[PDB]
């Protein structure tokens, strides 16, 4: 009866997001493959989800989790196709379920991907109050020979950063403890929105513009910014003996992080092992196809720069050098 | 820190269910297919967990879990491909999240899926004490032209039962309360083996002996009894104007179910709609092949008997009638 209520509820969302290989949960592989690889993964939201629950506001977080799953799948080049999520909770709130769901489609549709079946649970006990978990799950598809494995990034290939949101889905427990030590109030207007609006700023999603590049330009590697931040991630695109040199003149953190940093009482080392710090994905490219990588990604709705380059790096060194 | 143990710690179960497909989470379709279809499902283990968390054992919980998912394929003729997990916690506890992932690689392992990829998360306030949630997600493949829809399900058809292990993973929140309001010993006895291992035994995974059925036989269609139980789950495999006549003569239901019944002062119209009451998988097929059938699925080690056939039925009538 409340599974039903929410059945039919989301039917529509579900549709919303249908594409032409979907039969019928059933899917067909997209005509234009002809060595096709399935790329898979799995992601939740994180702590991300508890100031969503914090803030009774729901309508977004499932943007969050398509955008967790999909960008991890495009830095293998793959292609998003159909997504499934779980949803667990003590106590179905069919409204909630809803809007979660509902926003995993708004996410399917920017992904590119159909949302094409999922679990709705009640736990009793397991979770206290209005608490729920989601889970996304996600499969893509990859032209064999066109997987991006990094065997050819090299020594001099520029770096591009393609700007992100917020903080996306990552940081979230430190965003917490500094917003329960401050009091803060997350009313509070900061560059025209509050800081509640600031915080649970849904991930960006970069699908058309990635494959698009993809598509375009000899990508070598492609990093997205996840836990650790910054600082962890950014040697995701590096071979051994190299680092990525960072041009510190080439970008300003976006506000919400400086507001963090201030309020909290947080150190830059600290900042820049949590956060992304403004850079949502990392591109390995040469560099003569660095500008017109950079002007395609704008002209796709992206903020893009180029961030730095790959250098040759001693025994000892940091793999990352802002300079 | 923890993470790095666990994922160090599983990596052999992981290995252990490699199948040649497998890239490098990336996967190839396997060749045999002409036409695919990707058929795919999210599941997760319901209360059934929260006997584990009782009973603090948690290494066939996992089974369980990927049981829920392949079962569900094969309905449509779908073979297993490969598998992911999220596994959200409170504070890992990197023993029991081993064990639970170990049980989800025994599971694979007899369902012929990979375990390519995997999430584990911690979400601190969420979940209490020592508890857990798992989600399971399965990716299966089907010819195209094969698919099992139900179209060729026929008056005069037969029905098969395959036999359960016991309740699977459906009626636990009637056990935990048949269980609490009896204050009952799960160290008892009963057939040679205590209460509570009768009750924590693992879902029987029907892959094996389903694929060789479909193959060898015209199958057409396969419910796979879950929640609701077999009074609700049978009707699945009945066109409009058509009821389930059941040869009450045909089985006995497991002790197990007699003895809930019974120590839960439960009536049998809610067992019925509740538990499985012996039956895992309800088969339609043509009567001159159910013989063969049983003796081909007995041969690939389930239990399996004729338990009926498919009648028209009048406007009023119940879709199951025992007789
Ligand atoms: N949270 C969800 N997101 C997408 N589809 C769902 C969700 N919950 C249920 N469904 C779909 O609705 C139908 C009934 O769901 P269930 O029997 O609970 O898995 C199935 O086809 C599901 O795939
Ligand atoms: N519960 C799990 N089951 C299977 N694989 C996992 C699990 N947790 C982590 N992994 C794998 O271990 C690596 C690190 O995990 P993570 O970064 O936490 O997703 C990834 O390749 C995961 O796919």
């Amino acid at each position: 009866d409340a599974g039903n209520a929410l059945v039919e509820r989301i039917k529509g969302a579900v549709k919303r997001t249908r594409r032409p290989e979907v039969m019928g949960a059933l899917c067909e592989l997209p005509t234009k493959y002809k060595h096709p690889v399935l790329v898979s993964g799995t992601d939740g939201v994180g702590t991300k989800l508890r100031l969503a629950l914090d803030m009774k506001k729901h309508d977004t977080i499932g943007i969050d989790l398509v955008a967790m799953c999909v960008n991890d799948l495009i830095v293998q080049g793959a292609e998003p196709l159909f997504f499934l999520d779980y949803y667990a909770t003590g106590k179905l709130d069919v409204d909630t379920a809803a809007e979660v769901i509902s926003g995993i489609a708004d996410g399917c549709l920017q992904a590119g991907c159909a949302l094409i079946g999922g679990e709705t649970a009640e736990m009793p006990g397991m979770y206290e109050g209005e608490d729920y978990d989601v889970a996304g799950f996600c499969v893509g598809v990859v032209e064999k020979e066109e997987i991006i494995d990094g065997s050819k990034v090299q020594v001099g290939d520029a770096l591009i950063a393609v700007g992100s949101s917020g903080p996306h889905s990552n940081g979230y427990s430190l965003v917490r403890k500094i917003l329960e030590v401050s009091k803060a109030d997350k009313n509070e207007r900061l560059a025209g929105k509050t800081i509640g609006e600031h915080l649970l700023a849904p991930t960006k999603i970069y699908i058309k513009s990635g494959l698009k590049l993809i598509a375009e330009h000899d990508i070598h590697a492609i990093s997205h910014i996840t836990g650790g931040g910054f600082w962890e991630n950014i040697p995701r695109v590096l071979p051994e003996g190299t680092k990525a040199v960072i041009d510190g003149k080439s970008w300003e953190w976006p506000v919400i992080f400086q507001w963090l940093q201030e309020k909290g009482n947080v150190t830059t080392h600290e900042m820049y092992r949590t956060f992304n710090c403004g850079v949502g994905l990392i591109i390995a490219l040469p560099k003569d196809q660095a500008n017109a990588a950079v002007a395609l990604l704008q002209a796709e709705g992206e903020t893009a720069w180029v961030i730095g380059e790959i250098a040759a790096a001693n025994s000892n060194e940091a793999q990352v050098e802002i300079n």
